[PDB]
């Protein structure tokens, strides 16, 4: 019998799902959530074999271990320890497309430890060992004989040893399957893994045991009483004097209390259930969880005698909220939810999807520190110790079943065959009964991408049927099928309609307003932030701001999935799909993250972050209306921070308190605003600082930010009369300019700046010349290989039109020399095949000040693709240490990203202005600058620039951030006009019509000096 | 106010500012270039302050001395059209009289725009470039302080205003400000060049 073929079979001698159990024997130890010694952790030093098929295995292995068996760690991956390579892939599956059949050579992994038990738990009660996650098929013995058969990958498999385990040394043999009939439905996007990757544990239970506890709460209308209902089951004999307490605590005071013995209402005709018991307790005032104030309660239930033994006791964290919806609005304790979600995958940044609570906890600040309220545990239930600290940090848990057939054909294929409902129902109750006692989960998901068959909706109303206290939704099947209570589609724009065949994706705002839809929008993915993406986010929030149902949504993801491989000398580096061998691959579509692998922030988290403030700002006249999104807590750590600056310098500044009610608003009135006489820009720049430090954050954290424009005084004055004029000499090839220590070079033959001198010091490596392309995005190449080209893309539309390889052709280069200036004029044509796609007239004004004007006048054609740059390319010859910017930052914006960049003086180091991007790209541009100081140079006007060791050329061949080497000099790109990036999508062009340069004509105009 | 003469053109540069007691809401600084051949080149880049209200229009003003009978024009028409009202026009090349060009509205304002001009004719004059432009008999001031249109008196020669960026009309309302972010003067910097000839 070949089980991991076969989807009748999904479970042997399995025990039933619960919630997490530790077997306390006392209470004051369940209450406190001290260890139990009945729980005991197998993690450890574990013996392990690898063999190419299941069939190859020795019987031997059954009886003891083999002699050329290594030793690695549990929980681990055997991926990642070189006995296999591991496969990522988005949508094709790792193995041929024949379900149920697996192929032959099936990778299998044959684990194996030894170790003692205690003679008292082999007299008394059931031992049992729960494997909390298994990728994903595996048989298990224990002394030799066989025990049981689990498929399941992301939920706990429990088996019984009380008749297998003996005294003394005992052997527990695992044989680890790669591929399996459930992998048909495990075709979610990460790295294709496998082995024992989650806790080993062994529970010891009395003979009568607490079977099952379901908590439920019920609530009035104002919030003040609540009723606490406890189910209980029991496993075992049924005899008169056992008793249950289930006792409420809020820290160490005990807040109610009930005692009934065993025994239900009727039910049905003849009875109900003897085995059951009810629990009514009755809170006064009770204090409501939410992902602001996360009020938690401790609910210790205890199965003792009439006489007070206790014999078994079993604890939960109890938090008193409602989820429902009415009106077309999802409701926490009455008010209309605003979600701020993201996407996270169980990627450990070195052992893959071996999640440990170090990173857990981190990953939780992270994601709080940065304005998010929620999680959607993507795409399968997640480890236990995540729901508990998102209920002792507060953040919203969406609860996905492991349910992904993206690879058939159709969608629903397996999933409205009804011979598969047997193995989604096991995934998807098991999860249901395992994680509904968490008040962080909130809303229940059937999985994600696999169309809309008859079993998903089945599963959706069955979740709707056991625990109607939380909404549940699903994706498949268009987003508006009956499977849903909320509207969940995936990247759908804001505005822009995009109508595939009987799935479509239509604009949020147009989808709300459906003939006969009621149900509230929340995006389970959008805003894919794929390298150097998230653009448009200030739209989608201010859609969601706008709208009442218009709930939010979850960006896709929070970190990159990307493996960690070694170089010839040892030295560590990030490598994504098609780097370990394995093909086919989705080349770096692992990489969508808000986050490094080593959660390093990229910088699109910040404008993530300044989207999600929890405090609006307005500015009229002289005062400033804050405006508060917090639902339940009273602004008690806040104050406001405001700052007036004259072009980077600092006038005034001060601290005011913030005192706003929850969804309120208060009004803050500045003192007199100084008004000078020079010339500038007044900018008005508020931060709301926190002064103790939370639970979350530290002292001093900033949670929102805005800023600004106040009166300008435009400059009228003169600049003063050089004494000294430029001499201009006139060569067979060359233009000269001399004035003094200061010297240029224009070459007549390409009709560029050639050189500049300051001394005997050479500047420029590279003649200063246009540039109309930049390094391709992410978002940019789309789903386009070398082998397949798609043509919608934007950088195959660039490369068919010639735009990377059009060549200068100079049409005018002249020379004259003016009263007070030297006057350079030159005209070029950028050519491909015969067709004319650019051309730009410069005109070089070299003064005697010393400053040299740039003005540079563009005429783009249309019927080409739109550029995604005008602008100037030169290497600089100076290396600098730190580089000086006024304009907005200081971390990375684009024209589509830049409401989270802050107009101010910078000064930062050249390494901090390049971003490491596993894929190398366009990266490092500032937005909205001013002045710019490299060096002895000095730029002004009103330019877009990124500056960088690395040329443009190099970031397009290079494919690995670790195989980019810093070329001599220093580049840089000063651009008049910058094309956005878009990030709605990976896979289709993103940007937006008022992002690409379509004008046809371009002006803009540069200032070069020394300082 | 400077000016020098090149190897085959005379260069003209000048550079003002408007101040309203004391504050400075425009500057715009003009480059003249007058070829050999007698084109003559206007390059206009004006610097506009925000705190102040966004202008309504940036271009140049003129009233010329010789009064035609058929005004001449390559671009989007031949009906009025403006920045946000532009989508019935259609590229081509008009030719119209000049009672044509003023549209007669009872309360006297600004008309007779034409946006998307690549070309323009009048007597003998040429006017190339891009730029909205609107012909009439009649000053703006005029239109400004006149309240019926049967009270207005056609002007000696010809009036002229050619506009390198137009604000919007809005529509939506006439009783609120309903002209549309994106169609209101707010970038700053503004740049346009036109070629003056005679034909």
């Amino acid at each position: 019998r070949r089980d991991w073929e076969n989807p009748g079979v999904t479970q042997l001698n399995r025990l039933a799902a619960h919630p997490p159990f530790a077997s306390w024997r006392n209470s004051e130890e369940a209450r406190t959530d001290r260890p139990s010694q009945q729980l005991r952790s197998l993690n450890g030093e574990w013996r392990f074999a690898w063999f190419p098929a299941p069939e190859a295995v020795p019987e031997s292995w059954l009886e003891c271990d083999l002699p050329e068996a290594d030793t690695v760690v549990v929980p681990s991956n055997w991926q990642m320890h070189g006995y296999d390579a591991p496969i990522y892939t988005n949508v094709t599956y790792p193995i041929t497309v024949n379900p149920p059949f697996v192929p032959t050579e099936n990778p299998t992994g044959c684990y194996s430890l030894t170790f003692n038990v205690d003679e008292s738990w082999l007299q008394e009660g059931q031992t049992r060992i729960i494997f909390d996650g298994v990728n994903s098929a595996f048989h298990l013995w224990c002394n030799g004989r066989w025990v049981g058969y689990g498929q399941d990958s992301r939920l706990p498999s429990e088996f019984d040893l009380s008749a297998f385990l003996r005294a003394g040394e005992n052997r527990l043999a695992v044989m680890v399957l790669r591929w399996s009939d459930g992998s048909y439905l495990e075709d979610q996007d990460m790295w294709r893994m496998s082995g024992i990757f989650r806790d080993v544990s062994l529970l010891h239970k009395p003979t009568t045991q607490i079977s099952d506890f379901h908590v439920a709460t019920r609530f009035n209308d104002d919030f003040s009483r609540a009723v606490l209902e406890a189910e209980v089951q029991m496993c075992g004999e049924l005899r008169d004097y056992l008793r249950v307490t289930v006792s409420l605590w809020q820290g160490e005071t005990q807040v109610a209390s009930g005692t009934a013995p065993f025994g239900g209402e009727i039910i049905d005709e003849r009875g109900g259930y003897a085995d059951r018991v009810t629990l009514r307790l009755n809170v006064e005032n009770p204090k409501l969880w939410s992902a602001e104030i996360p009020n938690l309660y401790r609910a210790v239930v205890e199965l003792h005698t009439a006489d007070g033994t206790l014999i078994e006791a079993e604890a939960c964290d109890v938090g008193f909220r409602e989820v429902r919806i009415e009106n077309g609005l999802l409701l926490l304790n009455g008010k209309p939810l605003l979600i701020r979600g993201v996407n996270r995958h169980e990627h450990h940044p070195l052992h893959g999807q071996v999640m440990d609570e170090q990173t857990m906890v981190q990953d939780i600040l992270l994601m709080k520190q940065n304005n998010f309220n929620a999680v959607r545990c993507s795409h399968y239930p997640n480890h236990p110790l995540w729901y508990t600290l998102c209920d002792r940090y507060g953040l919203y848990v969406v609860d996905e079943a492991n349910i992904e057939t993206h690879g058939m054909v159709p969608m629903n294929r397996l999933t409205d065959d009804p011979r598969w409902l047997p193995a989604m129902s096991e995934r998807v109750t098991r999860m249901v009964q395992r994680d509904r006692n968490h008040p962080s989960v909130i809303i229940w998901s059937l999985g994600n991408e696999s169309g809309h068959g008859a079993n998903h909706d089945a599963l959706y109303r069955w979740i709707k049927s056991v625990d109607p206290s939380r909404p549940v939704q699903y994706e498949g099947g268009g987003a508006d099928t009956t499977a849903t209570d909320i509207i969940c589609p995936m990247y759908a724009r804001v505005d822009e309609d995009q109508p595939f065949p009987a799935v479509p994706k239509w604009s949020i705002k147009k989808w709300l307003s459906l003939p006969g839809e009621t149900r509230p929008l929340i995006l389970c993915e959008y805003a894919h932030a794929m390298g150097n993406s998230l653009g448009g986010f200030a739209k989608y929030w201010q859609a969601f701001r706008q709208y009442p149902r218009l709930q939010g949504g979850f960006v896709w993801d929070w970190v990159d999935q990307s493996l960690i491989k070694y170089d010839e000398n040892g030295n560590p580096w990030s490598a994504y799909g098609g780097d370990f061998g394995d093909t086919p691959n989705d080349r770096q579509f692992c990489m969508n993250g808000l986050v490094f692998a080593d959660r390093t922030p990229h910088p699109a988290l910040t404008e993530a972050k300044h989207q999600q403030q929890f405090f609006q700002f307005r500015l009229s006249g002289q005062t400033i209306e804050v405006t508060s999104e917090y639902l339940f807590r009273h602004s008690d750590n806040e104050l406001l921070h405001w700052m007036v600056a004259l072009d980077g310098k600092p006038l005034a500044s001060g601290e005011v308190p913030l005192d706003v009610a929850p969804q309120g608003k208060q009004l803050i009135e500045l003192p007199e605003l100084p008004q000078p006489e020079s010339a500038g820009q007044l900018w008005l720049t508020v931060r709301v600082v926190q002064p103790n430090a939370t639970a979350w954050s530290e002292a001093g954290h900033i949670s929102a930010w805005q800023q600004w424009r106040l009166a300008e005084n435009l400059s009228v004055t003169l600049p003063a009369a050089s004494h000294a004029i430029p001499h201009l000499t006139t060569s067979e090839m060359d233009f000269c300019i001399e004035l003094g220590n200061k010297r240029w070079q224009f070459n007549r033959q390409s009709g560029f700046l050639s050189q500049m001198w300051i001394g005997d010091k050479k500047q420029l490596l590279t003649p200063l010349r246009d540039q109309f392309t930049r390094a391709p995005l992410d978002n940019d190449i789309g789903v386009s290989e070398a082998t397949r080209i798609d043509p919608n893309a934007w950088v195959e539309r660039w490369k068919a039109a010639g735009h990377y390889q059009a060549e200068a052709a100079l049409l005018q280069c002249t020379a004259d020399t003016l009263a007070d200036a030297v006057l350079i004029t030159t005209a070029h044509a950028w050519q491909h095949q015969g067709k004319t796609l650019f051309i730009s007239r410069k005109t070089y004004r070299i003064d005697g000040s010393g400053q040299m004007a740039i003005t540079v006048d563009v005429e783009v054609a249309s019927d080409t693709p739109h550029p995604a740059r005008i602008g100037l390319n030169c290497q600089l010859a100076q290396v600098a240490e730190r580089v000086n910017w006024l304009g907005l930052g200081p971390q990375e914006n684009y024209p589509d990203r830049l409401t989270a960049a802050c107009f101010d003086r910078w000064d930062l180091p050249l390494s901090d202005m390049y971003t490491p991007y596993v894929f190398p790209s366009e990266n490092g541009l500032r937005c909205g600058t001013r002045e710019l100081n490299y060096g002895p140079h000095q730029w002004r006007g009103d330019f877009q620039f990124n500056i960088s060791r690395y040329s443009q050329q190099q970031l397009m061949e290079t494919s690995h951030r670790h195989l980019l080497h810093a070329e001599e000099g220093t580049w840089l790109n000063i651009d008049g006009f910058h094309m956005g990036i878009g990030g709605d999508d990976s896979w289709s062009p993103s940007v937006s019509a008022e992002f690409q340069l379509s004008a046809g004509r371009y002006h803009y105009q540069l200032v070069w000096c020394q300082k």
